[PDB]
């Protein structure tokens, strides 16, 4: 979480929105804000954020919806996603997961988040965080 965050914020364009998001990630994290629905509707209606970025945030929040499924979602990316997912099912640590994921393209990583978002419980939370981190990192690096 505390690692994840700075990686997540790095793909948010500058402005008061970044602060709103950091604020919301932290209060969810801390179990202070428990209203996922109010949160998801809030996120769904945010301007500025690319659909992919909304989907990634939606995933993170769900971790800590059609617009998320569609955002995360070509066949080449889907094939690679399955191959990454095979590995992540076998990942128990955050860094193990992160290091493996970084070897895949942004499209494969997004699609892989998509796979897991329809199959929560098929990879551990640490693994899911690792994937989020790698995805954000690749996005920021371009």
């Amino acid at each position: 979480l505390t690692e994840v965050e700075t990686y997540v914020l790095s793909i948010i364009p500058s402005g008061p929105l970044k602060a709103e998001i950091a604020q919301r990630l932290e209060s969810v994290f801390a179990g202070k804000n428990t209203d996922l629905e109010a949160l998801m509707e809030w996120l769904k209606t945010r301007p500025i954020l690319s659909p992919l970025t909304k989907g990634i945030l939606g995933f993170v929040f769900t971790l800590t919806r059609r617009f998320v499924q569609n955002a995360l979602n070509d066949p080449n990316n889907m094939d690679r996603a399955v191959k990454l997912y095979k590995k992540l099912k076998r990942e128990i640590t955050f860094h193990g997961a992160k290091e493996v994921s970084l070897s895949y393209s942004t499209g494969a990583l997004a699609s892989c988040m998509g796979l897991i978002y329809n199959r929560m419980g098929t990879v551990t939370t640490e693994a899911a965080f690792g994937l989020v981190c790698a995805t954000c990192e690749q996005i920021a690096d371009s």
